[PDB]
DNA sequence: AGGCAAGC
DNA sequence: TGCTTTGCC
């Protein structure tokens, strides 16, 4: 059961706002992995607001304890939630935090909640600190879990022009044999997105190293009539 | 406001 | 495959 004041009255919130009918298609959609109170994302924000505004936000040294406790519940939102309360964190999150965040992308792991925790925490905390890339990402790709996997692909999405390219490259390559439809699908999409900055590098990748034609497709659904 | 981004 | 609905930017 939470114990922390701040999630205790967000639990009673959402659960107070909670919608049956909506619940059951969003269950579906993630694969009903999770119990889902059926609470859309701009409402949710709104009661997490609705929340701070009436306790403030707890002190700093809170933030793992509620966000912890979050992450226990069952019901998808506070998964959800506990992401947007970290954003609220941002300024306190730096290099020590990289295992909690690794604890958070392999629990109750999905799409929804790994994409939401890596180009964006993670990748300010290694733009901060490149020098500290080759002690997780290496890691994560030989560690066979998938969601891993898809952080050390991910993590550089929102780069543009600050992405290492070769660094990009050697990633893909060492995982472009990978059977898994979500680290297939996220080199197409961060080969995709990159391409947006520096298209040439991405069709030279593409038209000479290995890809899973899923990933080379969606690589270039956008460049292609250029060549 | 609208374009671009899993499910089936 | 290319359409869905909702979410990110
Ligand atoms: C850094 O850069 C980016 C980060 C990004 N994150 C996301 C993202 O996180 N997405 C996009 C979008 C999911 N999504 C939707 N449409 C598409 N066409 C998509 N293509 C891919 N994903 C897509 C989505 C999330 C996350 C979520 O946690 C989501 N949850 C739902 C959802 O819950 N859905 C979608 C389908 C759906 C619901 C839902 O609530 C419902 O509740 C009623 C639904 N009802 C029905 C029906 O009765 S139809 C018969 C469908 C239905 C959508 C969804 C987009 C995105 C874009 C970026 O550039
Ligand atoms: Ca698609």
């Amino acid at each position: 059961v939470p114990m922390h004041p701040f999630v205790k009255a967000l639990q009673e919130h959402f659960t107070a706002h909670q919608n049956p009918e909506k619940a059951e298609p969003m269950a579906r959609y993630m694969k009903n992995h999770f119990l889902f109170l059926g609470i859309q994302t701009p409402e949710r924000r709104q009661l997490l607001k609705d929340i701070i505004q009436i306790h403030t936000l707890p002190d700093q040294k809170d933030f793992q304890i509620i966000i912890r406790e979050l992450w226990d519940l069952p019901e998808r939102e506070f998964q959800a939630a506990a992401l947007d309360i970290m954003q609220k964190y941002k300024k306190h999150i730096n290099e020590t935090h990289i295992p909690f965040l690794e604890e958070l992308i392999v629990t109750k792991s999905w799409w929804d909640s790994v994409d939401s925790i890596v180009p964006t925490f993670l990748g300010d905390i290694f733009l901060k600190h490149p020098e500290l890339i080759s002690a997780y990402i290496p890691k994560w790709i030989a560690s066979d879990n998938i969601w891993l996997q898809r952080a050390a692909i991910l993590f550089q999405l929102k780069y543009k022009q600050k992405m290492d390219e070769e660094l990009l490259f050697w990633i893909i390559g060492q995982l472009h044999s990978s059977k898994e439809f979500f680290i297939q699908k996220a080199i197409g999409w961060v080969l995709r997105e990159y391409a947006k900055t520096n298209p040439d590098v991405v069709w030279e990748y593409v038209q000479n190293n290995e890809l899973a034609p899923l990933s080379k497709r969606e690589a270039i659904k956008h460049i292609k009539q250029n060549y």
